């Protein structure tokens, strides 16, 4: 039941949200990062200083070796391993056991994070971006094929350092959001690719050709902390946020995410910072809806006992050369429905949210733009 799935996610702020899973027979319990930005189920399978436990294939009678290596290098770090299949279950997910592909990580460099409490990654995106290639069926594809679970999942990421949330597999739990769910089409089934049609900072349009917001794609990624923007959009956004917050001046390093800004505990001047709205393409021509975030979402607290006389924050909007990434900055405080069956992503205000007494994060619409331009970059 969905009620049994509520609060099945845990994590440390900015370290990743994870769900408990079991692999093998007899079952081995592991904490697994929920990642909508990748498509491999990859688990630590050898000792590592940052791993409390790991997958021991020799203890699983149901393990099957696929006799195929896999090497996956990312911008920061890389993982090498071996492919196989085994029985997998989600103790606080659907009441089912399925056979799924598993990449057993045997060597890695700067992939596992100290103190993150996760031992692998559940890539929830599509086969097109699976490694080594699209013939390696992702976990959610196997789950849907082998069971009667509907082809949809939803995430309620709720932003001390400990975080929580819910991953609801096979449905939408109405207790997790308020107001209406607004849907944007999935443009291509690879990443969860979407289209942004307008960006406003404190109600002021950035006034760019909308293709700039999607250069070269825009994705929804629970495996990325920041709201990451293409260079041109990022520079305009920083200029606009600086203009709104000009009563206080911060080091250049802050706007580049290289330095923290600190205030005496409880004194953060939230009202000098603007709201940011991303307008997403609707399901109907030239209609859109907006997602509006507050500074409590894009100025992320950095927990550190040593600086705890203050509240210290990192600016969580950053530049990208690979397109827009709607990471946790966007997802936390919203209930996000990955409706794979209908090729669409829904957004609603979450039951767990940031609102202070002046402003509230929102999901609202509809908005019309009679300008007929397609905002898709490719
Ligand atoms: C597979 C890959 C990947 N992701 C992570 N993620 C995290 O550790 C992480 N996750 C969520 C959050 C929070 F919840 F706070 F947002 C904070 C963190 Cl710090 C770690 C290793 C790794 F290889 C590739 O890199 C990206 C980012 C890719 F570049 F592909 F986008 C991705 N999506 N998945």
């Amino acid at each position: 039941s969905f009620v049994e799935m509520v609060d099945n996610l845990r994590g440390k702020s900015g370290q990743g949200y994870y769900v408990e899973m079991t692999v093998g027979s007899p079952p081995q319990t592991l904490n697994i990062l929920v990642d909508t930005g990748s498509s491999n189920f990859a688990v630590g399978a050898a000792p590592h200083p940052f791993l409390h436990r790991y997958y021991q294939r020799q203890l699983s009678s149901t393990y099957r070796d696929l006799r195929k290596g896999v090497y996956v290098p990312y911008t920061q770090g890389k993982w090498e391993g071996e492919l196989g299949t085994d029985l997998v279950s989600i103790p606080h997910g659907p009441n089912v056991t399925v056979r799924a592909n598993i990449a057993a990580i045997t060597e890695s460099d700067k992939f596992f994070i100290n103190g993150s409490n996760w031992e692998g990654i559940l890539g929830l995106a599509y086969a097109e971006i699976a490694r080594p290639d699209d013939s390696l069926e992702p976990f959610f594809d196997s789950l849907v094929k082998q069971t009667h679970v509907p082809n949809l999942f939803s995430l309620q990421l709720c932003g001390l350092a400990s975080v929580g949330g819910s991953m609801i597999i096979g449905g939408i739990d109405h207790s997790l959001y308020t107001g209406s769910l607004w849907y944007t089409p999935i443009r291509r089934e690879w990443y969860y690719e979407v289209i942004i049609v307008r960006v406003e900072i404190n109600g002021q349009d950035l006034k760019m050709d909308c293709k700039e917001y999607n250069y070269d794609k825009s994705i929804v990624d629970s495996g990325t902390t920041n709201l990451r923007l293409p260079k041109k959009v990022f520079e305009a956004a920083v200029k606009s946020i600086k203009a709104a917050s000009s009563t206080e001046k911060f080091p250049d390093g802050f706007w580049l995410g290289e330095q923290l800004v600190c205030w005496q505990a409880g004194t953060t001047p939230w009202n000098i910072f603007p709201v940011i709205s991303l307008y997403l393409m609707g399901e109907v021509t030239n209609q859109s809806f907006r997602i509006t975030i507050l500074p409590q979402q894009y100025l992320r607290p950095v927990e550190d006992v040593a600086t705890s006389q203050d509240d210290c924050y990192k600016f969580a909007i950053s530049q990208s050369s690979t397109g827009t990434v709607m990471g946790a900055v966007i997802m936390e405080g919203f209930y996000v429905v990955f409706d794979r069956a209908r090729k669409r992503i829904g957004f609603a205000v979450s039951a767990c949210h940031v609102h202070d007494e002046f402003r509230t994060a929102a999901v609202e619409g509809p908005f019309v733009t009679l300008d007929m331009e397609d905002c898709g970059y490719n």
